[PDB]
């Protein structure tokens, strides 16, 4: 996150961190939504490296442990069908993340909540991006987890010419892009919290951001729009 200040330690407890194995330690890749006490919904591309994956649920600091972490390997990944790596403008950014164990709820550790199906945001509603991505273009990962006021922008808005054009579609959610406060790498998978009659539901999960740079104006970052994705959720989720 560009352009963001540190989160409060339970402000977001659903937000995972997707750590790979790298030689004898782990290192965050990417974030998640917790949403099962078994179930992490995430960016297919954050998968589509054939690494051993972890996810750390309860985390704050991802170089001091403060004792409210939990630690689990993931089972399985079930990538969205259509996802394709070679076309991330087509959309289809989500996977489901089957954990080895049930995590523990607790103040640090709780399931996000997800919109209805089909559920679209009105221009400029109140969002928050989180995540331990980037605090500058071709910087470093956070130490701490950061977060970012995000505002939507809307499709009509979002994918005109001086925007994202057609790269972005209908099942995506626009925000930000002032050209100061962004997501950037290793932000992905993620959530966007927006707030909708009083409570933080996940309308997003971190998907891109300019090729040019992370905070750049006209191009906001884009997620996967969750309430596209419900039924299909719901439906893997059923399945395993």
């Amino acid at each position: 996150v560009v352009g963001g200040t540190e989160a409060q330690r339970n402000s977001w407890p659903s937000q995972i961190s997707l750590q790979y194995r790298s030689g004898s330690s782990w290192a965050h890749t990417c974030g998640g939504t917790l949403i099962r006490q078994n179930w992490v919904m995430t960016a297919a591309h954050c998968v589509d490296r054939e690494l051993t994956f972890r996810v750390v649920v309860g985390e704050h600091n991802l170089n001091q442990n403060n004792g409210t972490e939990q630690y689990v390997g993931v089972q399985k990944i079930v990538v969205h069908p259509y996802w394709n790596t070679d076309d991330v403008a087509a959309g289809y950014d989500i996977a489901l993340l089957r954990l080895a164990q049930s995590v523990t709820l607790n103040s640090y550790v709780q399931l996000g909540v997800l919109p209805r199906a089909g559920t679209i945001l009105a221009n400029n509603s109140p969002c928050y991006i989180t995540g331990w991505g980037l605090t500058r273009t071709n910087g470093q990962l956070a130490q701490t987890l950061q977060q970012a006021y995000l505002p939507t922008v809307d499709y009509a808005i979002c994918s005109s010419s001086s925007y994202w054009g057609s790269t972005v579609k209908n099942s995506m959610v626009c925000a930000g892009g002032d050209g100061v406060r962004s997501g950037c790498q290793g932000d992905s998978g993620g959530p966007l919290h927006c707030l909708v009659n009083g409570q933080y539901a996940v309308h997003g999960v971190t998907s891109f951001v300019s090729r040019l740079g992370c905070n750049v104006t006209r191009k906001p970052t884009v997620f996967t729009r969750v309430s596209a994705y419900i039924s299909w959720i719901n439906n893997v989720i059923a399945s395993n």
